[PDB]
């Protein structure tokens, strides 16, 4: 059946093209495996809840915007009952029933690993012609808000400019009592009943209320204004839109924005763990998280029931925690051709779950051809990044590009452009960095007080757990570019490491013993054919590399809106260093996990196409793009 | 922490004895492992939703009535806005908002195995001073309702007396449109605003809205009027009160009544299957049910996470489907000392899920010392009755007492009084009927077109599945009593069976082959030391028995309210037949499941105590009570 | 490390090219992950037992014949100590110690589903210059054996010519006592000490004695003379060569022959079940088999640990039970480009486990491009043929080509040439027969007294179990060819079936009920675009077909040794039927299992290449080869 929803329809109608329903949730309550829901032009202020599941990729349930029509789903409501209090501060009042069981003005940003704990923030929000406001703590703070032009990035501890300084003068504050909710905001001179003013109301826009609602496709909608809660790996992880613990979703061609915390969630649900550290306080989140993994396994977490989602061609921005989030629920998924930006820039709250994309247990996840910029952290892989592949992505203007934490691999980062000043946070082992352009520092550190799971290949089955001893990384064909006043760009971080698994084994086995003997020897690194310009430093034992510390490539990423260009100068010597095609055959297996770098299907992986998808010969330029050559280079990269 | 709830309290209070909360759900939203909630006298019209789980039997969360106080939880509301329409018919009207998302007047009795499909019934109800009404189909049926005094028992096809004929004149009917719910009822002359008139409103009284809320004890409440839905093994199975897919609850000392369908549910939740036959219509519930078993297994169904509930010392009556119901969620549970009666007597709807107690997959469930009467069916064990023990129960005045269907055992039925005319529906194999008084017929039938699971011992692990070939039953020390014209009382049903596993094996292996050779031989039966009176007939190959077809025991169960007596005459020959103490050692293992009759803990089981819990010697009177002797017997049995 | 084994070697040697080992088992006791064992020219009389496992597809352990060298592994020994008894009968005697724990002359062909129980046969064998003998039951039968030229095919009950009639005069008989093994045989005039005479000695040739020895490649050997035991699905299933319950073997380019029972085994091991029906006799093999599936599941039977083997480019012939056999151990494997013939033609023993290839639980197994002829039965898929694809194979001169038993699909049989007179035994549902040439009858039957497992897609997880109700099959683009006096060729078998899942559901849901209602409606069949010649008959409701009862295609398969040709005449109308390219989108899902016809990786399957591997046009003619045309066709098919 092909159901139709239109602003001229009726939920008492048949749901056909000639007699369409009025609300999307109406169609969602009757559609079944194989059906399509076509939604016509209009703004739908409702939380859509798919009731029945698709039964296979062929028999999915498809929700999409009519061809050529602008369809918006919002979790907000326009408010036109504001009353001026004094100066530029206005107030509106709503009976609590307006929000029902979930009141964003009563709900707090709360949970494990949330660090901003003295100044409570809530899930509500006020918007003036689309621009969200800043929450303030007291009634008094509403009247003469101070314009701010700079802010502290918590992780890097650097003061950075505020993108939209003007927005800092727009503030809101709310009070919830037993009968009603009173919301105040400073509109700086505008008449809020006259301008287009909205407030957050619902938690989500498109998210099932039951787990297991598989095979749903959601396509071509603009979705916005969702009061989503802090979403750590140890709690339920709702988002503005998400599959809610199921399999085979396809979320594509949507423009998603203004989720209080995470926009798209492919995370876990409450049953396997729900902020026990923050609520019970008897054990840390670390201990509760490794436990949630086993609880999930007992609840059927496996390729047969969970994950294999596709997130593609979406534009996601202006969210406070992530554009994409998820612990466990995203295994085997694919995330590609997305444009992600402006994530967590307002910095109203901070904690260890913020990034454009953050995934825990991203087993065999493929993250490729995405454009991620203007985020405090572009991508964060945290625990169990096994089989994960980060390939052909464009990262720029981020406070940090990539962070892979407490993982054992094998994980692969290939043909990416990582152009931010702080490019890599590496607190893992078992990685392969192949043919990337890396223009920022790398912070590499062992993790000896936290042990995390590893798995059988291409599976959620647990094989064991390990600490991160550091090393056991591969670096081939990368172009590293330092900068005056920037330390740690390159691979010199591994100077004390062995250079082959055979060497590591010979050394460990020089004297009888067990664990202690292994801990006294540094793991091996496999590093060759990298270039180091403008101050980047090489691993001391690399055999074939190109080092020109005094050469400045003058790298620039030129963002012109729908298109982005890469500008880079390369020295004549660039022509004399040639890279090999890497593959399952050329990359040494990771030690602890004892597994190869292969395709998700178990077959050999061959890294022979570059960032621009051009096939390359056995000897070609190093770096992410085969076309780069000595001299001037100006290449369209998006 | 010991929380207090009282009608003088406040939900903004501390919840202490001096500053109590007002609603039980307020305490349920903050209590944590190890806390107790003490509720003071009053009627609490709310659905209590335990929020946090107990963490062990020691650290449970206890909800209880204050010592000596009458505490009532109801799902109904008193209505005093009725307006006379005409005659004795009155009407009230409520906004749909009054019911929230669950409206009993809109929600139908619906689902797999519901047979009364031409006459739509709903989950609502109307009560006059506690007496529920009969729903009618048309507005017109309200004005001159017919008093009925007899009704057809569906399974037995016998017309029987309606217990409360007067009640048949009180009828209701309702309509729900987009805005309002309108209820009409005939009050036969009473003034509904003057009398105490209530209507169903909420689905449950005490039921978590999340699964996994373990170790909760609910004690000393009267709970009533819940609009519970039709609960087959293939759907979500909510009830008036239940653990909702969790472990270790204790439901004791409560008085529960007027659940539309099932009162106490220890069943399954929606995720493992939800009326797929009725909704998708592509495969029968039979096929969907065996699938739900494997779906649950992948969803954690095991002794470590589900079951081990205790339901004791409760009185449960006036429910339309069951006093206790549940598929999968009741494994390893114990049900004892409960008084169950008046279950499904109104017969407003009928289907194959009705009985005082009905349990699917009652693995190792212990059902003992219960008083069950005035039910269309007392107990129904349907599928996987493995390790189940029905012992020392008192069944009387039921259209049928016990039904064990498509199970392979080993299941044990010992020391019971099955006094109804139709005592047993036996559509299984692997049973042991030891020391019972059986005074009604047995209908024994093979089931060759349905195969069902069997398990490893004391576990939910699946070992295989099988059809019911019939036989492979044990009958020792039972007293059978027929009645004029009543056929099939006794054990002659098995006349063609083999008499030992050795004989079955020898006959099967006479000619080479496989399945076909096994199917041509009847399974063995182990029958000895039974007495047959007043028409009961024995297995023709039984070696030691007492048959006195002409002797009438003049059996009578005298129910005097809180006490019940058994009146029974026995012949002088009764003294010459003596029974052995049966045990794991004396009961032959079941053939297909290949398991012994033992205790839930895997230890030897010895059946040396009778119905009155008196220890008995090796040679003792047969039947359920050792005190029974030749002559007159008048014994208190409750 | 590359180890070398040569007849000039020594097992005290280093095992290098210059200082090679002498036996292959010596290399097998020291080789580790990533090593290669190169065996040089010669005959190695030993059972090779791989000791250490390969660790991945990249780090396997490879055993292969040196390039261009003839390497033979045999389980036999040459005997030259024969003494003439009388006439042409000779005798040899050996110490029992010569056979060790396994004596072929003592061991019997024994076990579940073995039907020849009067005539005890043993696992030994005698060969004269490579030609095996027939065992006789009594000493006296040795002296004047009668030449036999015809024999009864047990299944078809037709008397057929004996291929090698002369071989019927060579017989052997043996006795084993406390000390010695004495073997007698009639050499019909030859001198066994002068000729090359061998006897079976060892059970296997290349088989680990431990399970889990994964990732082994065996290439380029000739292997022969193994005293392998009867291998039903309910027992241990050893073979001449096999992985013995592990994952990722590659058995290729070998010539394998004279395995007493099965040659290559990808079956199960003893712990999950071992002839309990035959040994305990309390339950049938059917019951013990369904149990073995669950026992294996608890023993880790899953894609992560078992299966994914590849058997390609081998020639396997002269085996008494199968060329390839296996229950459970072969999941997800691929079998292709093998030449299989002369399987079970001596008929010294018979039972329900015989076929060129027999697999139980062939989940997602791909069987393609195989040439299978001169077998009593070409291929037998028995239980759990889910996701199995039988494609582009050449079947001729077999008493029966294919048998798919008690499976529920989705299973695919496409682009095959099934040229024998008895082409298909179909005792399943859920099949799709696409673009085949089928020249023999089909026997299709329901199986209502045996229920068997089905699974989640692409997994060993159990989803349910079911009887075979019949139907729910698809037949598109097949060319059926009848023959005078041959009945049941075509698709008329399905005449009472519904024609769409919609029709089935509508009819079942005409009257309320459950299983009984579903049982009275015949499952749907999807049949169109088939041709029926020379007496083949169509499904009465097929909409687009070509029926020419009087047209005789005079099909003939001309076997010229290494090349095989197809000769076929087609009518002028042949090109009027235009076939569609089938795929996941065009094949209706199977009903009970509720799954689509997909690729093993879970993606869309498109059948767009023909038997000759030519890309097929959208508007193609039917049958297995797109180039078939009206008139004469003479095509090389091997
Ligand atoms: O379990 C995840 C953690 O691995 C991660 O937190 C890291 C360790 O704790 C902090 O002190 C570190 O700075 C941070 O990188 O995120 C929290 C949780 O998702
Ligand atoms: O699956 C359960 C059934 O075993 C049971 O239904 C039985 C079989 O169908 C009816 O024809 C029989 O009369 C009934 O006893 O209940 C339905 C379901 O819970
Ligand atoms: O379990 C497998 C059987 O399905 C199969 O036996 C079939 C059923 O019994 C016989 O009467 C049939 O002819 C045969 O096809 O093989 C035995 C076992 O492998």
């Amino acid at each position: 059946m092909e159901y139709h929803v239109a602003k001229t329809g009726s939920d008492e109608g048949k749901g056909t093209l000639k007699d369409p329903f009025l609300t999307i949730n109406k169609a969602a309550s009757v559609a079944m495996a194989g059906d399509t829901i076509i939604v016509h032009e209009g703004v739908y202020r409702e939380w859509v809840k798919p009731k029945y599941k698709g039964l296979s990729d062929k028999r999915r349930i498809t929700y999409k915007a009519a061809e050529g029509e602008k369809v918006v789903i919002k979790g907000s409501e326009r408010i036109q009952s504001w009353q001026r209090v004094e100066g530029n501060v206005w107030r509106c009042q709503l009976p609590n029933s307006f929000f029902g069981e979930f009141n964003p003005y009563k709900e707090e940003v709360f949970g494990d690993w949330l660090l901003t704990v003295n100044e409570k923030k809530h899930l509500g929000d006020v918007y003036l012609n689309g621009m969200s406001f800043y929450e303030v703590t007291n009634y008094e703070d509403l009247f003469n808000p101070q314009l701010r032009t700079e802010v502290l990035d918590h992780w890097t501890q650097k003061i950075v400019p505020i993108k939209n300084a003007e927005q800092t003068k727009y503030v809101w504050y709310a009070e919830v009592d037993r009968e009603k909710t009173t919301i105040y905001a400073n509109f700086q001179g505008a008449d809020p009943n006259e301008e287009f003013v909205e407030i957050n109301v619902r938690r989500s826009c498109f998210y099932p209320v039951e787990t297991g609602i598989d095979y749903i496709t959601v396509k071509g909608f603009e979705m916005a204004h969702a009061a989503t809660p802090w979403a750590p790996p140890t709690a339920d992880q709702p988002g503005l839109i998400g599959p809610n613990w199921s399999k085979g979703w396809i979320i594509e061609d949507n423009i998603i924005h203004d989720a209080k915390c995470s926009a798209i969630s492919i995370g876990k649900e409450a049953t396997t763990g729900n902020n026990y550290r923050s609520i019970r306080k008897d054990k840390p989140g670390y201990q509760y998280q490794l436990e949630a993994v086993f609880n999930a396994k007992r609840n059927g977490w496996s390729k047969e029931k969970i994950g294999s989602h596709i997130i593609r061609n979406n534009t996601i921005y202006d969210c406070g925690q992530n554009a994409i989030v998820g612990h466990l629920g995203g295994v085997f998924s694919e995330i590609y051709n997305n444009h992600i930006y402006n994530i967590a820039l307002k910095r109203e709250f901070y904690g260890h779950e913020i990034a454009g994309i953050k995934l825990h247990a991203a087993i065999d996840v493929q993250i490729h051809h995405n454009r991620i910029h203007d985020c405090s952290l572009g991508l964060w892989l945290d625990w169990e990044a096994q089989g994960t592949r980060v390939s052909k992505n464009l990262f720029y203007n981020n406070n940090r590009d990539v962070f892979v934490e407490v993982s054992h691999g094998p994980y692969l980062v290939d043909h990416n452009i990582l152009s931010s000043e702080y490019a890599i946070d590496n607190m893992s082992q078992g990685g392969a960095y192949i043919n990337n352009l890396i223009a920022g520092k790398m912070n590499q550190r062992k993790v000896l007080n936290r042990s995390t799971q590893y798995h059988l290949p291409h599976s959620t089955e647990v094989a064991g757990f390990a600490f991160v001893y550091g090393g056991d990384d591969r670096f081939y064909n990368n172009i590293f570019i330092g900068k005056e006043g920037l330390e740690n760009v390159g691979t010199s971080h591994y100077n004390n490491c062995t250079t082959s698994l055979e060497e590591y084994i010979e050394k460990v086995n020089e004297v009888p013993g067990d664990l202690g003997e292994f801990e006294r020897v540094e793991q091996p690194v496999y590093i060759n054919k990298n270039a180091y310009f403008n101050g980047a430093e090489p691993f001391e034992k690399e055999k074939d590399n190109l080092v020109k510390k005094d050469f400045d490539p003058k790298l620039a990423i030129i963002d012109e809106g729908d298109e982005v260009y890469l500008s880079l100068q390369l020295p004549d010597e660039f022509e004399n260093i040639v890279g090999d095609i890497h593959s399952t055959k050329t990359l040494e297996r990771v030690r602890i996990v004892d597994a190869e770098y292969e395709s998700p299907d178990g077959k050999e992986l061959v890294l022979d196409t570059d960032y621009l998808d051009a096939k390359k010969p056995e000897n070609s330029s190093i770096g992410p793009i085969a076309l780069l050559k000595k001299g001037n280079n100006y290449i369209k990269v998006w």
